[PDB]
Formats: C-alpha cells, structure tokens, sequence
C-alpha cells in the first residue's frame, strides 16, 4: 500500500492556485500525500496536478468521485491518469460495471482506484448507508484494494474495515470540521483525510502538527 | 428550457479540434450541448465559454455532482463561473447534497438537473431500487429538471409519472446504448445522444436522420 507520511492526507479544496500552493507548501514537512478534488481542478485546471508534482514531493489522489456509466468512467480515468494523478476515487453506488471500468483503466495505466463506500455527511444516511456494506463486498469481489469510509460514523467505519480486511488500504474523511476525531478514526483507517481544519487555520503548519501530535503513539 | 428538435448533443470527444468541428457540423440541428468530464478534463473549463462564443448554444455541465454539501457548493460555483447554464447532480448522496447545488444555482441564475436512475446495466444494483424515492425527494426539494434512462422506457415513464408533466426531463442512452429516440420522447422532453452522432462517419447526416425519425413528434 502507498506509504502515507504521518497517516495524514491533506484535502486541498482551496479554489485559488496561489492559496492552494501556499498552504500545501506550508505543511510539506508533515504530509506527502495530497487529495485534489474538483473545487481546485475546475478552478485551476488539470495542470494543477503537474504543478503540485513540480513544487512538492507529494503523491496525488484525484478525488473525482467518478459516478458515470462504464464508457464515460473509462474516459475520465484516462484523462486523470494522463495528467499525472497517482490514484482516483470512484463511487461504488453506480454498480460493478462502472467500478470495473475504472479498475481496468487503472490496471492498464499502472495507477490505483479507491472505492468510496459510505459517505460522511448527514445525507449519506438516506440511500448510501443502506447499500454501503454491499458496495464494500462488491469492491472486495472486484479485487479493489483501496477504500474510503466515513470518520463521522465510527461504527460504520469499523464495519467497513471488517468487510475489506486488514490488508486493504482505507482512508477516511470527515476528521475535524465534520466532527471526526483523528485518533479514533485511525483505529480503523490507515490514514485520515483532513481539509478545512488545516487549510482554513491561521497557521496550517501548526494545525497539522497539532493533529499529528495527538496521534503520536499511533 | 427550449431544446431545439428535442435533441441534446452529448459532446464527449476529448480533443478540442474534433469537439468543435463535430459540434459545428451539427449546429443547425441543435442549440443545447451537454459537456461532461471527458472533454472538460482533457481541454479545461475554458471550453464552455468557447462553445458559447462559437455556437451560442446553451450548455449543460454533466458533472454528476456527488460529494458532501460543502464540496458540492464549490463545484457548482466553479462550474457556473465557467458559463454553464445548468449542472447535473446525483440524487443518491441525499437531500442536503442536492440542496447545496440548488442554492448556488439560484444565486447565479442557473438550473439543477437531478439524475434519478442511470441507463447502464450497473444501475440495477443500487440506483434503480432507490430511484423512485430519489425522484420524490426531488419533488420535495422543488427540483424541476430531471434525468432518466432511455434504456428502460418503463422506468423513464415511472419517473415522468412521479415528477409530473410540468417538470422537464432529459434522457441519455439513446442510440449506442440501445435506446430508441421516438420511444424515449414519449416520456422525456428531450433525448441526449452522444456516440451515435459524434462517432458517425457523417455527424450531420446522423443528427438529421435521428430528427427525421421523430419529425412527427
Ligand atoms: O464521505 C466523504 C467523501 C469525501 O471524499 N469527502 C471529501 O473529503 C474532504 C473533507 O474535507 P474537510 O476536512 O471536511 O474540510 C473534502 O474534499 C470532501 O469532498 C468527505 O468529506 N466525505
Ligand atoms: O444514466 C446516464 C446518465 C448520463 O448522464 N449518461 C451520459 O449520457 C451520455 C450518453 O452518451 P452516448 O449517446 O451513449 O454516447 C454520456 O455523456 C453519459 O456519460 C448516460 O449515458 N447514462
């Protein structure tokens, strides 16, 4: 599995190139894995991935929550990996064929797919939660090795970890701003995803250091 | 929304030159283009303004927004700043995520399209069973624009029943995926067509032919 420094992944959702670069650089010594999503990509373009690679020694996870038909998912993955992304996050709710499409491109292109099972926000309880266990099982059957689960629901994150097994890699968002606790999250997830708690702080570096200091024994 | 010839072009080519050429080749048949991630992630968001400058067509950003409320807001804002007239949002992530999109749409004078059931085989696993409930949620939220599957006319009909004849419904899966344009239009206000047109030896003749088959509609 990817070696995530300090088990901490930065969710860089700032929408300004200068601010995104400044903050990421300020926490460079604490994090070597950055999750870049559409807020930043749709604001600065896919070239932002290249810029981050040039400026920092950071791994890039493209959080595009791919959720289209197989044919379109394939094109999205190809474009994303072509841009230099190490991994891409895909939704499992659209079904096995849509996930397989992403897995095939990742295999062909030598990159990785992360399967988003349950989400961390309140609305996830409406439809996603009830399908989450099956989505995770589907991922295991498809050979998925990387997963995303909610830090906001410990009991659910724990169940997801059980389904995918100790060997699978699991990252979890919802830490900090959404209420998730770093330590408790890491009882099940390999790495915690943190956005606002870090990028909106007066001193991102101190915020990151604080989170890391709280999970030092872990 | 007034879609010319009840035909929306799904421009999923990933080359600026080809995308622009093909769209221009069928411009006389349409005035509504659906631009998705295949083109946007390959050529950038500036492509939307370019289409408006060259064709004046209305643009539907098919981004199947499916994140938490806070991120959805940012995605819609970035998308509408680029000049999109509407954005397609997944209903599966729940009401709060849809509401976030509705808020930005209202603020920037744009429209939100709610995707309720998808057209591919995999949609049967999880989406289909929640589709009716997702459509009702859309009604409860005041959503007026919807997306339903051409590949399952009975499901497209049920969606129309739920949202009413007043709501606007567009439907993909026509052509390449097996959907019939005429049957699709019995329920949807407009049919979305991609490959059957942009991969045709002659895109214009392909579009003309589709329109020819639905001229009585
Ligand atoms: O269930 C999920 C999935 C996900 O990717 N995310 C993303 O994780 C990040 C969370 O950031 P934040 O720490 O709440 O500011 C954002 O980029 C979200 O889009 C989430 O919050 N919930
Ligand atoms: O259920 C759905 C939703 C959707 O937007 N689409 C999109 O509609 C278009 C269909 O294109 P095509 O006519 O099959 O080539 C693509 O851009 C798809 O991503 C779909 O095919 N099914």
């Amino acid at each position: 599995v990817m070696d995530v420094m300090n088990r901490l992944i930065l969710a860089m959702d700032l929408m300004n190139r200068d601010d995104a670069l400044r903050v990421t650089g300020e926490v460079r010594e604490y994090i070597d894995t950055v999750k870049i999503g559409y807020p930043l990509v749709l604001s600065e373009g896919m070239d932002i991935i290249a810029e981050f690679r040039k400026r920092f020694g950071c791994r890039i996870i493209a959080d595009f929550k791919v959720a289209d038909i197989p044919e379109t998912n394939e094109k999205i993955c190809r474009a994303t990996f072509k841009a230099g992304a190490d991994a891409i996050i895909v939704h499992g709710f659209p079904g096995a064929d849509s996930v397989r499409a992403c897995l095939n491109v990742a295999e062909e292109m030598g990159r990785e797919v992360f399967l988003l099972t349950e989400m961390s926000h309140p609305g996830a309880e409406m439809f996603i939660q009830g399908a989450a266990d099956e989505i995770a099982r589907m991922g295991v059957d498809l050979g998925v090795k990387n997963y995303v689960g909610p830090s906001t629901r410990p009991e659910r994150l724990s169940r997801l970890r059980e389904i995918i097994g100790q060997d699978s890699f699991l990252i979890s968002p919802g830490v900090g701003a959404q209420g998730g606790d770093p330590g408790e999250t890491l009882r099940f997830a390999d790495a915690a995803i943190v956005g606002r708690s870090i990028y909106l702080a007066d001193n991102p570096a101190a915020a990151a250091a604080g989170i890391i200091e709280s999970i030092k024994d872990l």
